[PDB]
DNA sequence: CATTAAGCAGTCCGCG
DNA sequence: GCGGACTGCTTAA
């Protein structure tokens, strides 16, 4: 097999590398790496090295990495560019692995762990580590085993061994319900004292040294706690045994009333699953507790126990250990679904970076571009300092706030990367400039053609047409990868709807799920067999189709985020290829493209409808347009349609056969206008929206920019079994909105769009009447808690104190002196409730850590003093008023002359 | 070591 | 009692 790296570090003049050899064995080596950098030389000097602009360079080979670094400083002082890769471990990886890395994940040790620490005096701070570590569960991906380290004797209580037999039993029979499929994979190790537990854990660690280290909050809790605890008991150099190279770096962050730290373990790549989830999931959650995320991702119930966590070990050690084990398994279950570790490995090896560098689009692209240029013997430019400077982005049309009955949307494929490729935007492809006209002159095709020689953007930039740029070249590679996975995702999505259709008439038989590949559209023969399957088989097939869709989503959406990241990186001062000429060449082209095609679509539809001057395009944002299809439906006549699916089919055909070719013609003309390298402005129909035929539903509405709702029947070629609400920007979509309120507002919208005014009024009336019965957490608002200290004046609110921050200070005063009440952590999220006048908290609101029950001592008073009237008005009534006024609809029946009668 | 556009909630201030 | 300027937060893209 081909060799591949596991980890790489620079430590002084040494590169320390862990890797897999040609026999598939894990190895380590220390290399006194000899780096090269480059300097511009005169043309007369023959050389094989040229910078990206074609200027000759001389190679400077250094005896060590420090010498190379000192030379960079001298060059800076002289005032001359020092070219080449200055991150030497990236150069080392590039020299060592001068081919496309093919990696085998089964050879990569992936460790998932978590620890328990009993603390009778508040949160056990990792930097102090003053309490015993009383449980560790460490899953090893190579052994496929959960290694469980259990402390039986502690200053906080002596306990009996954990029972695997009780652990497996149902909770309803007094067991812990540890999942049956991991029971045989548990290796249990009790210890009489913490010192022997910790010594054994370190010996184990040496035997099974993580390459990838993950888990839930391991970077901020588990790692620094273990490191500091071991340091306190055995000394710092024993703690350094957690690094395979015995080197660590301690990072102390001052928070005025916090003071915590992160430990860098050299030779390990830490991928905290919380950070992976936040980067790759495209969610914004009201809480990041493992309970909440597991419930969201897996539909599993909360891990229930009686009393505080500080008393759980002494009162129920059995459950304490089982829950430590289950918590580790839950992360593995989330990853089996989301596949973020897989993604990280794919991206890291593709770029040739430390795996943890996948968090950084700048580092990722720097490496990709460096490796690409190095293949051609090209030399990369020195990174330079740049002042931060705002620049313009995308265009968003102001919509007329209204109901919109029939809507079809159209969207440009991968817009910014497509613009890069179409125009040929790269640092080395710049050909010059032209004199700009106002943007509207390009939009309306009245401005002089910029160039008949070069490829242009309406920002004034010209690019060569006849040569390749490294940015377009490398962005295309990832774009093509992305395209493949999105195809798999959409096929799985379509396959899912086929299964949902068939679940309407399940067969009464004993059968099995069909062994199929969900990444490809089912054949007719498969569809025939599906229509004869049982409900059991269908529901299992749907699970597999959806899991396939999620895997496709992870792979495609994050490759999209990477390539969009490159367009954005051009606008970040720390990017080696930072250049606002290129960053704005993209955004300005985008603005032109959207507004050009708005004009073209309006022109085309007036033409085919036999009219003039009517506005068909009602809205657009960045790369999408929304077309009112009312006149298209009316031109045929609504009574001609047999059912909803009939008009949906009609509009689908209209978009594909008539509109899309006109859109294509429009964009090909624009490409010619700008004299672009290649036409890549591909705008396809996205959504088809409207009310069910014969209903009083309004179909859709806009309240303003980035705020709308649509009743969608078909999305990007997926014909839904049941209509799906597409809601953007409205409170239903916001993590700050109370859970039960999101639910109620969504039903209000559903009724508006699908059923009409009277249906809405009936729901509103019910919700208002039952509002006070909802669980307090379900009706609490949520906010992030930043700069708490700034507004903290002796426990009371300082000037301009935000509402949520005021709530936190109220809470802090209420829990003062109580050592067991959970503290609000700076930067994390809080539930927020308004409080009625005269409450014993002495302020208008309270806030507490999100994803938790408010502490028992103050919970009673919160429930008693909650201001339901304020809560309903602020979170529910006021947003609903926005929706209904825009839609020209009432959520409550207006008084009228008819009120004089007895109906 | 490291993208912009834009809506809504809330504070402060003005307001015979 | 509301608007206008301004901060904070959180979306859409
Ligand atoms: N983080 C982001 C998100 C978006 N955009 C810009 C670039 C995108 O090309 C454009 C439109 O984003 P979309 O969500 O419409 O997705 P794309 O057009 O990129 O991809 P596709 O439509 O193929 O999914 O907005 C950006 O610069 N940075
Ligand atoms: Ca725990
Ligand atoms: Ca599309
Ligand atoms: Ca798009
Ligand atoms: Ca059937
Ligand atoms: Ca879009």
């Amino acid at each position: 097999m081909k060799e591949f790296y596991l980890t790489v570090e620079q430590i002084g003049d040494s590169i320390f590398e862990r890797y897999i050899d040609s026999n598939g064995r894990e190895r380590t080596r220390e290399v006194e790496y000899k780096p090269s950098l480059f300097a511009h030389c005169p043309e007369s000097q023959a050389t094989k090295y040229f910078d990206i602009y074609g200027k000759p360079c001389t190679r400077k080979l250094f005896a060590n990495m420090r010498d190379a670094s000192q030379w960079i400083k001298r060059m800076e002082d002289i005032g001359l560019e020092a070219l080449g890769m200055d991150d030497f471990k990236l150069a080392y990886l590039s020299d060592t692995y001068n081919y496309e890395i093919k990696y085998d994940h089964t050879k990569i040790r992936v460790a998932n762990f978590d620890i328990e620490v009993t603390s009778p005096d508040g949160f056990p701070e990792p930097s102090q580590a003053k309490h015993p570590i009383d449980a560790i569960t460490h899953y090893d991906s190579i052994d496929d085993r959960f290694y469980v380290f259990d402390l039986l004797n502690s200053p906080y209580g002596n306990v009996e061994e954990w029972s695997i037999e009780i652990a497996a039993k149902l909770q309803e029979q007094g067991g812990d319900e540890v999942p049956s499929e991991i029971i045989d994979k548990i290796i249990y190790m009790p210890f009489d004292n913490e010192k022997e537990l910790l010594m054994e854990y370190l010996n184990f660690w040496q035997q099974k040294t993580p390459v990838i280290l993950t888990g839930w909050n391991v970077e901020s809790f588990a790692i620094p706690y273990v490191y500091n605890r071991i340091k306190n008991i055995f000394g710092e150099s024993t703690a350094k045994r957690l690094s395979p190279h015995r080197k660590t770096r301690v990072k102390v962050i001052e928070n005025m009333y916090g003071s915590r730290e992160i430990i860098t373990l050299f030779g390990i790549s830490v991928l905290d699953y919380i950070d992976l989830y936040k980067k790759f999931s495209f969610t914004n959650q009201p809480s990041y507790s493992l309970d909440y995320i597991s419930e969201f991702e897996l539909n599993v119930g909360k891990l229930k126990y009686d009393g505080p966590i500080s008393k759980l070990r002494e009162s129920n050690h059995q459950r304490y250990i089982s829950y430590n084990i289950i918590a580790v398994y839950r992360v593995l279950q989330i990853d089996a679904k989301r596949q973020f570790i897989n993604l990280s490995l794919d991206m890291g090896y593709y770029a040739k970076i430390q795996i943890q560098s996948v968090f950084s689009p700048i580092k990722t692209w720097d490496a990709i571009i460096f490796n690409s240029l190095k293949e051609q013997n090209k030399v990369i430019p020195q990174g330079r300092s740049h002042p931060v400077q705002p620049y313009p982005g995308a265009f968003v049309k102001e919509p007329i706030p209204n109901r919109y009955k029939y809507v079809m949307s159209f969207d440009l494929t991968s817009l910014y990367p497509s613009i890069i490729r179409q125009v040929n935007i790269s640092p080395e492809t710049i050909a010059g400039t032209f004199k700009v006209a106002p943007l509207h002159d390009y939009i309306n095709a009245v401005a002089e053609r910029p160039s008949d020689v070069y490829s242009c953007s309406p920002n004034g930039m010209m690019y060569y047409k006849d040569r390749d740029g490294v940015v377009p070249t490398e962005i295309t590679k990832v774009f093509n990868q992305r395209k493949e996975h999105k195809g798999y995702m959409l096929a799985a999505q379509r396959n899912g709807e086929i299964i949902k259709e068939a679940l309407h008439n399940p067969n009464l038989s004993v059968d099995e799920p069909l062994d199929v590949d969900y990444r490809f559209d089912f054949s007719d023969e498969i569809k025939e067999k599906i229509k004869k399957l049982s409900a059991k088989s269908l529901n299992e097939m749907l699970f597999r189709a959806q899991r396939t869709e999620v895997a496709g989503m992870t792979a495609q959406i994050n490759r999209k985020a990477l390539i969009n990241g490159l367009a954005g990186a051009l606008g970040n001062v720390w990017f080696r290829y930072y250049d606002l000429r290129n960053a704005t060449a993209i955004t300005t082209f985008g603005q032109m493209a959207l507004q050009w095609i708005e004009r073209k679509v309006n022109e085309y539809l007036n033409e085919v409808c036999g009219t003039e001057g009517e506005a068909f395009v009602l809205y657009g944002d960045t790369d999408s347009i929304y077309v009112s299809a009312d006149k298209i439906i009316d031109k045929v006549g609504e009574s001609k349609f047999r059912d909803t699916n009939h008009w949906v089919d009609f509009l689908d055909k209209f978009a594909r056969e008539r509109m899309e070719p006109a859109i294509d013609r429009g964009f090909r003309e624009m490409c010619e206008y700008m004299n672009n390298k290649q036409h890549l402005m591909f705008m396809d129909r996205e959504a088809i929206a409207g009310p069910p035929l014969g209903s009083k539903g309004i179909g859709g509405f806009w309240t303003g920019k980035k705020r709308y709702a649509l009743n969608v029947w078909d999305m990007e070629g997926t014909r839904y079994a049941e209509p799906k609400l597409k809601i953007m920007g409205l409170e239903t979509q916001k993590s700050s909105t109370p859970k039960a309120v999101q639910k109620a507002l969504k039903e209000c919208i559903r009724r508006m769009l699908q059923e009409g005014e009277e249906s809405l009024q009936e729901y509103f009336k019910e919700f208002e009447k039952e509002f006070r019965q909802l669980n307090y957490i379900s009706i609490a608002s949520v906010s992030s808690a930043n700069n708490i200290a700034k507004y903290d004046v002796g426990g009371f609110p300082g000037p301009k104190c935000p509402f949520h921050i005021r709530g936190i200070l109220t809470y802090n005063r209420a829990i003062k002196g109580n050592i067991d009440a959970p503290q609000v952590v700076e930067g994390e999220k809080v539930y927020v409730l308004p409080l009625r006048e005269g409450n014993p908290f002495g302020d208008k609101c309270i806030a507490w850590p999100s994803g938790t029950e408010i502490t028992d001592l103050i919970k009673d008073d919160v429930l008693h003093w909650m201001d339901y009237t304020v809560l309903l008005e602020k979170t529910f009534i006021k947003p609903l008023e926005g929706f209904t006024s825009a839609a020209k609809l009432d959520y409550e029946k207006k008084a009228s002359l008819f009120d004089m009668f007895d109906f």
